């Protein structure tokens, strides 16, 4: 069995063989047609190689299962280029391609000047190898010159995967290892950790354990690929793509294996997020008014529908049944997530976004972003200055003699939140500003992404008054204007001193009028005990615990 194992991805275009051709082993799929050919028996697992580009890099995890690729190519034509980006990657994990050209039947194809494009564009792809590149099998769909040439072209081909593909390094025995390379779900079945094994063997009931930290569960269905169709298993072992469910949530890059002498799988890998946050079921006094899926039933089904083909996103179980931990590539990865689940209908509270400090080597290493900010030559100093407040030290400055100036800070992920909507203030909108992920440094040390302020509070359920608002605002900034419906714990506006205030809304008539807090701003903006309730209408902040008497009993 074990060294009679090939697996490898295929890669195509429009004029696509790819199924066509995966068919015409034996529109559409997929993941990831079991083929088997013999003259000993061989498995080939072909996995597919999206056209697509997701995010993230999920080709990287594809990859991850596969020694070798496919890579099909229009002889009509010649290899265009969504098959480059999948291509440049494939070489990197050192993978020896096979290159197949499609349909030279067909009455206006180039067979040769294809190959002179296939090691052009291939060439200056890097590998290095290839060379071979051989590989070189040219295929018909309806199925002369070139190779073999050419017998029923099916069986040369078969010959061609089994003697450059090689058996995938791993290890029959010692425990059982696997990486979660894809992942999808089902609204019964849970959610199904799709994998190449890389060591031991599995029983459909047989006790693992999972990882980054120490979740401990009972398998129960385990599902090994057959043709277009994954079949239940009694046991599948080693080196095959073998697919498997009831563990959890189950994750990308996660890896599992025996619950005695193991521990763990390797491989971050350029994926790997940057920022938790909980999504929590809202728990308010408009708690499934405001718009329709609320459940938290409702709410995992749907994250887990995203953990699917968001190669980003990481979704946790907790300590409570209505939470979870929700970590993203991003802040604005999130802010996307919830921003469209309101779109959707759903009606749901979350938690500051708090970073994701990993550790390399020895010390927290905590996640940086290279910053770049576009402003006016006054408020450089009233810009400057908070940044380096904010723990972000200064790369470079290009003053573009108009009277503007360019600023390149990187700061910490940590210390950037908030930023945003602070920085709108000084600059008052002439303040161009965005920032990307750069790498993971060392900590940095001090308690530094906290706000000076704090909040006005709400005491009751009613429609606020100028009759409390225009003497409230001698406090400081309201957040809401008249006639507007708030309860016990809605923060209501920003207060001038940093203690809280549990007031009353409700009890010319000018009130300034209020703040525009967006659903990155309200996250950019809350404490550790604090809220963001989302419905699909509005978008509301409040205190985790929520009567004044019930702050006091925690605080």
């Amino acid at each position: 069995m074990i060294e009679k194992l090939r697996n490898i991805a295929i890669i195509a275009h429009v004029d696509h063989g790819k199924t066509t051709l995966v068919d015409k082993l034996l529109k559409e799929r997929g993941i990831t047609i079991l083929a088997k050919n013999t003259a000993n028996d061989y498995r080939i697992n072909i996995v597919d190689t999206p056209g697509h580009a997701d995010f993230g890099g999920e080709v990287e995890r594809v990859m991850s299962m596969v020694d070798s690729v496919l890579l099909v190519v229009d002889a009509f034509d010649g290899p265009m280029p969504q098959t480059r980006f999948v291509t440049k990657k494939a070489f990197a994990y050192g993978l020896k391609p096979i290159v197949v050209i499609n349909k030279v039947d067909r009455p206006g194809a180039r067979p040769d000047w294809v190959v002179d494009q296939v090691f052009d564009l291939f060439v200056n792809l890097d590998a290095t190898d290839e060379q071979l590149d051989f590989p070189i099998v040219y295929a018909s769909a309806l199925n002369g010159l070139d190779h073999e040439d050419m017998a029923e072209d099916m069986t040369p081909l078969y010959q061609a995967i089994v003697d450059h593909v090689p058996a995938p390094d791993v290890d029959l025995d010692g425990p059982f290892q696997m990486q979660i390379s894809q992942l999808d779900y089902n609204s019964y079945v849970g959610v199904i950790g799709i994998g190449r094994i890389k060591r031991g063997k599995v029983k459909p009931n047989q006790q693992v354990t999972i990882i980054d930290s120490e979740g401990k569960t009972r398998n129960a269905k385990v599902g090994k690929v057959l043709g277009h169709l994954g079949l239940e298993r009694i046991e599948t072992d080693l080196a095959e793509a073998g697919d498997i469910v009831a563990i959890t949530e189950l994750n990308i890059s996660d890896t599992v294996c025996d619950t005695q002498n193991v521990e763990a799988l390797p491989a971050l890998s350029v994926d790997e997020p940057t920022v938790s946050m909980f999504f929590c079921v809202n728990t308010s006094p408009f708690c499934g008014k405001e718009g329709k899926f609320v459940t938290s039933r409702q709410i995992l089904d749907r994250l887990n529908k995203e953990l699917v083909h968001n190669v980003a996103l990481r979704v946790e179980e907790t300590e409570d049944a209505d939470a979870f931990r929700v970590s993203g590539r991003g802040e604005l990865h999130l802010s996307v997530l919830i921003e469209n689940m309101r779109r959707e209908g759903f009606e749901l509270a979350v938690s500051r976004p708090k970073v994701i400090f990993r550790e390399i080597d020895g010390r927290k290493q905590e996640p940086y972003e290279n910053v770049t900010l576009d402003v006016e030559e006054q408020h450089q100093g009233s810009v400057m200055q908070a940044l380096g407040e904010r723990k972000g030290d200064l790369k470079n400055m290009n003053p573009d003699g108009k009277g503007r100036v360019r600023l390149d800070y990187v700061i910490p992920s940590r210390g950037l939140i908030g930023f945003r909507s602070e920085f709108m203030t000084m600059t008052s909108g002439t303040g161009l500003l965005y920032s990307t992920f750069s790498h993971y440094d060392d900590v940095r040390p001090g308690e530094v992404g906290q706000r000076q302020n704090g909040v006005l509070i709400s005491n009751g359920q009613g429609k606020a008054v100028a009759f409390a608002l225009f003497g409230l605002q001698d406090r400081g900034k309201l957040f809401l204007g008249h006639g507007a419906e708030v309860y016990e714990g809605q923060i209501i506006g920003i207060h001038s001193r940093s203690n809280d205030l549990t007031v009353n809304c409700l009890t010319a008539v000018v009130l300034v009028p209020p703040i525009r807090m967006t659903l990155e701003q309200a996250l950019e903006f809350i404490d550790d005990d604090e809220l963001v309730e989302v419905t699909p209408t509005s978008i509301r902040i409040r205190k985790r615990h929520l009567t004044e008497n019930d702050r006091r009993r925690a605080n």
